[PDB]
């Protein structure tokens, strides 16, 4: 494509200048090779994530058929993902956030000290993984199998990973814990208009995988970022500038989910281009977030920015349930590489070859 391969390794490299000549020239722009329209500014990516009956995840209604272990909260839009996503949300709220912080606040910390020993160790692999692995299965209350205790099968073999995934939802459900997401959900499904059917289970593998590989990639681009942008670590170690709204600028600076997909379901016009019934829309948050009709300086990382209505949760009907948990992750995360203020990179990045989710593979990194 002449404007925007997204699996180039230069534009792996670094997307978001490609992002903004995109952004520039045909802000609302059809790309044959993805079959998809692609909108990168923030009030277009706003509009398509806030109409279901207009944008669908649910690419059926465009006669698609969806992989029966894939139907889920996920790929459904209301009245059908309703229960589902109340049902979800009424278990995430009913666990105690501050008993989380404190769990993973001392996590944290006795990864780091045993990493401090090292001279040089990947942040990926060694934190990033490590933690966000401890966070989400300690949140959804399962304890991880010891014939594969990184879950490494999950990440046809894809048929046959997901039906063993699935086997183990299913048992978890039939013996719940004694805390978390799953133990609740298992309280709360009779009279929720949930069944306990194989969406239900899908529902649970999708949540998993939300709560994992994304916080996880979230934690190598922030800390990749601070560590390229001259100053900004030593701002944060200077007490110069809030977590809270640090985190905030790094989930719009550099947010891990780089596109959301919806189907095109009545004729609309976008930036002057009409997008038809029957095609592909994808949301392009990563560029929205640095759309400069949005944010004044969008290329500057700037700690401490306010206002800042940043896409990096998405929006409407499908909005990211574990945004709270998100944060304590990333805010945790930071307060524990900050007892460590000689934290330094201590090689390259390399980047994981996706377009969608942003991640990186390796980060050396050192604590000094
Ligand atoms: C930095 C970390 C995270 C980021 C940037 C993020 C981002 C997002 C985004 C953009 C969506 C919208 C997807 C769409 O519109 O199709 C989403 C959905 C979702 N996220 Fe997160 N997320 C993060 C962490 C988490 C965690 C830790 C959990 C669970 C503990 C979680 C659970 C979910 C779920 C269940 C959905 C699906 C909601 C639905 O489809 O109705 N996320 N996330």
């Amino acid at each position: 494509d002449p404007l925007f391969s997204p699996l180039d390794p230069a534009v792996l490299a670094d997307p978001y200048p490609v992002y903004r000549r995109l952004r520039e020239t045909h802000p609302v722009y059809w790309h044959a090779g993805l079959d998809s329209w692609l909108m990168t500014r923030h009030a277009d990516c706003t509009a398509i994530l806030r109409d279901p009956g207009r944008f669908s995840t649910d690419f059926r209604k465009i006669d698609i058929p969806t992989p029966p272990t894939l139907l889920s909260l996920q790929t459904l839009d209301p009245p059908d993902q309703t229960p589902l996503r109340h049902l979800a949300l009424d278990a995430v709220r009913a666990q105690d956030l501050d008993a989380l912080r404190k769990e993973l606040t001392l996590f944290a910390d006795q990864l780091l000290d045993e990493l401090a020993d090292r001279e040089s160790f990947d942040f990926i692999h060694d934190y990033a993984d490590v933690f966000t692995l401890r966070a989400i299965t300690r949140f959804i209350g399962v304890e991880p199998p010891e014939t594969d205790e990184a879950f490494a099968r999950f990440n046809e073999p894809g048929l046959r990973a997901r039906a063993h995934f699935n086997d183990l939802v299913r048992s978890w459900l039939g013996d719940p814990g004694p805390h978390g997401v799953l133990p609740d959900v298992v309280r709360l499904l009779p009279g929720s208009g949930v069944e306990a059917d194989d969406v239900l289970v899908n529902s649970v593998r999708a949540f998993f995988h939300a709560g994992f590989e994304v916080p996880s990639r979230f934690l190598g681009n922030a800390l990749a970022a601070l560590l390229a942008t001259p100053g900004a670590w030593e701002q944060l170690v200077r007490g110069d500038v809030g977590l809270d709204t640090a985190v905030e600028e790094l989930i719009r600076y550099v947010g891990p989910v780089q596109a959301l997909a919806r189907a095109c379901l009545q004729d609309t016009e976008l930036g002057g281009m009409a997008v038809k019934e029957g095609q592909v829309v994808t949301a392009l948050i990563g560029a929205a977030n640095r759309d400069p009709d949005q944010f004044p300086d969008p290329e500057t990382l700037r700690l401490d920015r306010k206002p800042n209505n940043h896409l990096g949760f998405g929006r409407g009907a499908h909005s990211c349930l574990g945004l709270n948990v998100a944060r304590i992750e990333a805010h945790v995360t930071l307060g524990a590489l900050l007892r460590h203020p000689g934290v330094r990179s201590a090689g390259e990045p390399v980047v994981r070859p996706n377009g969608t989710l942003r991640g990186l593979s390796r980060l050396p990194l050192t604590l000094g």
